[PDB]
């Protein structure tokens, strides 16, 4: 019964949900010969009430190099980057839900992702299978991908359909723990753009640049626009699309007018829809935000690791699209 | 650059789609530093594979890097694959009957990461990888539509087609097992359910504990009565706790018409789990190209250095006495 030494960066909603899920499932972990021990938990304010023992809280960065895993849920990009690099350089894996970090700091992190050191299932659609879904879809050649990747904005549109205001729905989504610390990221399409980038890199181009995604959000939408779409037989959603234009992959995020019977329109959670050759049309859906939903993703990766599987790899080379693709905007 | 020496067992619709997919996608493989080299294709009936590669009799597998099996049956493929597994050679298979019935012999190799079998449930639609990620949570209930032939038949009988006429149409389309009994009496669903249970909740789950029935009581009139009640009938494979133990069943179920499982056009797996919540995957569960996508996914999984599909490390406790 060896120690599994975990350094946890972040003690907010996700880090806490993680810490507690680990404790609750500690029995399950003995089935691999380990007992989880947290070396420490990086938090901003050690005085806040928190379901993590005081004795483990760290206000300043702590040495990571004795850890077996670093789990990162601390927010931002540059700071987590500088903290995880020394661990990665030492061959310590990282488990993360940090889609901005992966999207924006890929020059530094790609070499370690290539070595199977980075697990990030929870960085897209939380614990809903998304990266594992695309790992399987590698069996085919991608024709087109369209996803509703951002939970906060799905929630807002679902509530506006029911007549609720933008502002009301937003505030609710922040209370549910769906929104980013900057909710602009959610509502302007940027969070969906981060996630789209990561899907592109896994599936078709390991160097795909975040800056190439063309993103717009939901700031022009209102209950009246969604009610006019309901009368046309349509639902408006924020959709992240990857498709071929002139022999190159084009990535875009934008509101789209969907037929109301489409899988993407009827999904209650977040959703990822793929057409690929020769499989055909496949889709996955589930909760794409929240503390528990995200911790399920991080824990799934912890189990992937402990089972002996490596992390999520980028696509082994870039390849061009098989066909010219094209949903209608609002 | 290394040669990947592949022994393919089966030259039917699946074997053939797989052979052609591997050669068509040989550039994809060279991005892992390999070149695919088939040793031979074992064939039952002496298709879209060169005649010179066909083998009417079994061939030594021990110099293979990988064995791929899409032969069907149990004991014949088992005896052909076991010497390879004993030598540490991995197996990629779509053969759900084999895994469900010969688990006493196959489990120890599955536990060492030598068996890849995504294609064995819902073909190349993610099902085993979906549950691998769901292990982050604990299962409360699982329900799937795991057989394509019976989904086709029910869908056609909704439209007023008779059982026999839909089954023949399913047979032309290539969905049905060679004996359609395995489809229509729920057995094929019950093989697949067993495999899902062993991955997620109990690595010793016996195929014999699955309580399976098929679609033989169903007709166009029954499905129309269900439609008038706002329901669809489907053949559903369920996994749920009852008095402290996991139970597995296959049977026709009256579903709400707007349920994800009722609205799915292909196979579907629907789960509630703690703390994730409700998740769902759907896509084609049958067919040559669909199956071949699964087997090739597994090949790429293997070549990237990831092990095969592991059983659950230990039986898990049910959280809910459901139904
Ligand atoms: N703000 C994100 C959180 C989960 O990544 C969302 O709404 O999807
Ligand atoms: N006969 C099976 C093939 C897929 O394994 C079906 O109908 O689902
Ligand atoms: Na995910
Ligand atoms: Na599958």
């Amino acid at each position: 019964m060896e120690a599994l030494k975990i350094a946890l960066l972040g003690g907010g909603t996700v880090g806490s949900a993680f810490y507690n899920l680990v404790l609750e499932r500690a029995e399950e972990l003995s089935a691999f010969g380990v007992v989880p021990r947290f070396l420490g938990v990086l938090v901003r304010d050690p005085r806040k009430p928190r379901a993590i023992p005081q004795e483990l809280l760290r206000a300043e960065p702590f040495d990571l190099l004795e850890a077996d895993l670093v789990v990162e849920a601390m927010g931002g990009v540059e700071a987590p980057l500088r903290l995880v690099l020394p661990a990665l350089e030492a061959g310590i894996p990282l488990i993360t839900a940090n889609k901005a970090l992966l999207a924006e700091a890929w020059e530094s992190l790609r070499p370690f992702a290539e070595e199977g050191l980075i697990y990030h299932e929870a960085s897209v659609m939380a614990g809903t299978p998304a990266l594992s879904f695309l790992e399987t879809l590698r069996g085919s050649e991608l024709l087109e991908l369209h996803g509703i990747l951002n939970g906060t904005t799905l929630y807002i549109l679902q509530e506006m359909e029911k007549g609720r205001t933008y502002a009301e729905a937003l505030l609710e989504a922040q209370r549910l723990g769906y929104a980013e610390a900057d909710p602009t990221l959610d509502v302007e399409g940027i969070d969906a753009a981060h996630k789209l980038t990561l899907l592109a890199r896994l599936l078709v181009d390991p160097g795909f640049p975040f800056a190439e995604v063309e993103a717009q959000g939901i700031a022009r939408l209102t209950p009246e626009v969604l009610q006019k779409a309901e009368a046309r037989g349509e639902r408006v959603r924020l959709v992240a699309s990857l498709f071929g234009e002139g022999g190159r992959w084009r990535a875009a995020v934008a509101p789209r007018r969907l037929p109301q019977d489409h899988p993407l329109a009827r999904a209650r959670g977040n959703a990822l829809w793929v057409r690929a050759r020769p499989l055909g049309e496949a889709f996955v859906t589930g909760p794409g935000a929240g503390g528990g939903a995200t911790a399920s993703g991080l824990f799934a990766d912890l189990l992937r690791f402990l089972s002996g599987a490596p992390g999520h790899l980028p696509a082994p080379r870039a390849r061009p699209p098989l066909e010219e693709g094209s949903w209608p905007g609002v």
